[PDB]
């Protein structure tokens, strides 16, 4: 049984070495009002996706985890807590519950816990004295992986009931694009139904009133093996259609600003890029952290404080080198309009040949 607080593996919590399902939904019709459900009984599409049982069991096993690091997180999370003490306190659940082994399971990305009017990738970096406030707006986004099988899933915390009506926008429009997608559906078509649900809310907070805006450049996406964005994005504002078989992040944001982030603060998130095959390099200390890179994270994005836990110190120009080299890409805070309120709700789907199933589903 699994201790309070966590920690027992979810690997030790399922001895038969079978993880359980998410929300298994049956595909939504098409234009002409034709119904998907023969896929469920289709023996083919059944052959098709006892294929890949083992990949779908090692999403489930990093769902499993996610969902009981949420649940944790949700019974501690406080204001008066430092941002790098809310990280470590979740990681270090995260890493007890993944059976954290090197690149075969672990950790898919830095814990997000962007604030406010920072919609996305804010982890604080070493000596950051950031506290978090009860007017606070605060994302949760952290992932986990087995053999690269990534969990997206993200959550927005508030301690004032004002930002309530804020939240419910962006929850409804992120279950919208969960209902809307499916095999052969466009991804545009996603996008529609996810704005035209989130801007059908009005809110109010502190006497002044908002229409919610979904951020126009955040996005959901597509799910690779270690690649956290494999090149299909799924829109939030008004012709790529999603196939069978593929992964994705469906993520909404709302916000009271502009509805438009831009790059800001310093920056906490890296990633290798995907793209980029094998570079000699001579140069002693940028070399030294690119086998660092390669060794724990490979194509799984990381942060300054990972390399801090690593032993690693003096890396920063070492670091700008792998970045001006185009061998590493910086993921800086993303930002709308000082004196805005952002909000996210994301979960990861697997388009599975008989069912749509929203593995992460608490
Ligand atoms: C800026 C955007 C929000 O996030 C991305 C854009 C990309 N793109 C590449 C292809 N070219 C366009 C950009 C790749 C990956 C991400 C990304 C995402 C995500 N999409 O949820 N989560 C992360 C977490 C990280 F720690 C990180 F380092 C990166 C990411
Ligand atoms: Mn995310
Ligand atoms: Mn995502």
């Amino acid at each position: 049984v699994q201790t309070d607080p966590p920690s027992v593996p979810i690997c030790d919590l399922y001895p038969n070495g079978v993880f359980p399902k998410g929300q298994e939904c049956e595909y939504p019709p098409t234009q002409d009002g034709r119904t998907a459900a023969w896929r469920t009984t289709s023996e083919e599409k059944k052959a098709l996706d006892q294929a890949s049982e083992e990949i779908w069991n090692d999403f489930r096993e990093a769902a499993e985890a996610h969902r009981q690091v949420r649940k944790y997180v949700m019974s501690w999370i406080k204001p008066g807590m430092t941002m790098i003490e809310i990280c470590e306190k979740l990681e270090d659940c995260s890493r007890k519950l993944i059976k954290e082994n090197g690149l075969n399971a672990g950790l898919a990305f830095p814990t997000g816990c962007s604030l406010n009017n920072c919609a996305a990738h804010y982890t604080p970096n070493a000596g950051d004295t950031t506290v978090l406030q009860y007017d606070d707006i605060c994302k949760i986004d952290f992932g986990t992986h087995i053999s690269g099988r990534i969990i997206d899933c993200a959550f927005t915390v508030t301690f004032n009931p004002k930002y309530d009506t804020l939240l419910k926008a962006v929850k409804d429009a992120t279950n919208t694009g969960i209902k809307c997608a499916g095999i052969d559906v466009r991804l545009c078509d996603v996008g529609e139904a996810i704005q035209e649900v989130m801007e059908s809310y009005e809110v109010e907070i502190d006497g002044k009133t908002y229409q919610v805006k979904p951020i126009r450049n955040l996005n959901g996406h597509s799910i690779g093996q270690y690649r956290i964005h494999a090149g299909k994005t799924v829109p939030i504002v008004k012709a790529t259609r999603m196939e069978e078989g593929e992964v994705y992040a469906i993520e909404t944001f709302g916000s009271t600003g502009k509805g438009v982030v831009h790059d800001d603060m310093e920056c906490s998130h890296y990633m290798k890029n995907f793209d980029v095959g094998h570079v000699p390099i001579r140069l002693p200390r940028t070399k030294h952290l690119l086998n660092v890179i390669n060794e724990n994270f490979g194509t799984l994005a990381f942060c300054r404080r990972w390399l801090d836990r690593l032993g690693e110190s003096k890396y920063l120009m070492a670091l700008k080198n792998l970045c001006d080299l185009g061998i590493v890409d910086p993921y800086p805070p993303l930002c709308d309009i000082k004196g805005s309120y952002t909000a996210q709700f994301e979960h990861t789907i697997l388009l599975r040949p008989t069912c749509k199933e929203v593995v992460s589903r608490g």
